[PDB]
């Protein structure tokens, strides 16, 4: 069982880093595991660590045959000697705090089914390549984050004139926060969306429509999915479908922070309560400014990869959102707006490359 007549080497697709003033960077793989598979039997089996960055795997012994594929996984925290391909296609991966500290950002790829020939083969290599067997030349392997990336590009305030006598907003003393972010995914699949209801939030807010609070819905706290606001700030979150069930599931980015009065100072009373039950603010007079990412409605403008929002989240996705400010916000960030929330966005959607060094 252990004996080969053969290697194979492949080239990483990567691409020009372009990404400047913005905390969620491009991917650099600093652990990759490639695995070659002959239907469910995992043939070959080769882990690199190199904390300069992978790009491409040389030698990979492996058995010469028709119909084989390879399978990568990188960044990743899992133990994958032996396993069949139904169990790697099946490992899920779920949103933790050392996600945000862009730890375990784990990464799949897998190419079509080609042969191996006797000896020394090369996916993905150049155009001309010296092989037994050339494979795929000039279309390296995609090997790409299952992470999609959420943030403020910028957040301006400028009241109208309405609003301007009765209330003010610092983003500089705001936090940020994903709500209604799911838990889990899928590594490997034409989609990763799972099927499981779980949830996560980075702060707690009122019960409304979007809160998955139906039968067999999880929603749970995740600290690691608040911060201070900052440009470029944001988090990685997790492939998700809105209109899966019944109720709408948006993937929401907020910046929330106190409502102050025209002065800069908190809200007495009468005024804070005429905004409370106005639904502005709580008791203590916190707003939330919340933005549905790649939601198609509430005005946003899309560029980028799109222009027309898609109700999903996808992986390898930057959401780089611009938010604009014009009056108070809501105390109840997952419920729509009657009318429409006093915000304005535009969102550059920008794909992450595996950075080419
Ligand atoms: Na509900």
């Amino acid at each position: 069982v252990v004996e080969t007549n053969a290697t194979v080497s492949f080239i990483i697709k990567s691409g020009e880093s372009r990404a400047v003033g913005d905390d969620l960077t491009d991917a650099k793989i600093t652990k990759l595991t490639a695995m070659v598979y002959a239907g469910q039997v995992q043939e070959g089996i080769k882990t690199v660590e190199e904390d300069g960055g992978v790009l491409k795997v040389e030698g990979i012994p492996c058995k010469s045959g028709a119909n084989r594929v390879l399978v990568v996984v990188a960044n990743h925290n899992y133990e994958l000697t032996g396993k069949s391909l139904n169990e790697v296609e099946a490992l899920t991966t779920s949103l933790t705090a050392e996600n945000q500290n862009a730890k375990n950002l784990i990464m799949t790829g897998k190419s079509a089914a080609f042969t191996i020939k006797p000896g020394s083969n090369h996916y993905g290599y150049p155009g001309g390549t010296a092989s037994d067997n050339l494979v795929s030349a000039g279309t390296p392997l995609a090997v790409t984050r299952v992470h999609a990336g959420i943030s403020f590009a910028g957040v301006e305030v400028n009241m109208a004139t309405q609003y301007q006598n009765y209330y003010s907003f610092k983003p500089a003393d705001a936090k940020i926060a994903a709500l209604v972010a799911k838990k889990d995914s899928k590594i490997f699949g034409n989609s990763l969306v799972s099927n499981t209801n779980a949830y996560l939030y980075g702060v707690q807010t009122p019960a409304g429509l979007y809160t998955p609070d139906a039968a067999g819905e999880t929603y749970e706290l995740e600290a690691s999915l608040n911060t201070n606001y900052a440009v470029g700030a944001g988090f990685y979150v997790l492939e998700s479908k809105y209109d899966a069930s019944n109720e709408l599931r948006p993937t929401i980015l907020c910046i929330y922070g106190k409502l102050l009065d025209k002065d800069g100072n908190p809200l007495t009373e009468p005024a804070l309560t005429d905004a409370i039950n106005a639904g502005f603010c709580d008791g203590d007079g916190t707003t939330y400014y919340p933005v549905l990412v790649n939601y198609d409605g509430n005005g946003y403008i899309y560029s980028g990869a799109i222009t027309q929002g898609q109700n999903k989240i996808v992986r390898n996705n930057h959401y780089k959102i611009s938010l604009n400010i014009t009056g108070p916000g809501t105390n109840t960030p997952e419920n729509p707006q009657p009318v429409q929330a006093n915000l304005n966005v535009t969102c550059q959607v920008t794909p992450w490359v595996v950075v080419n060094q």
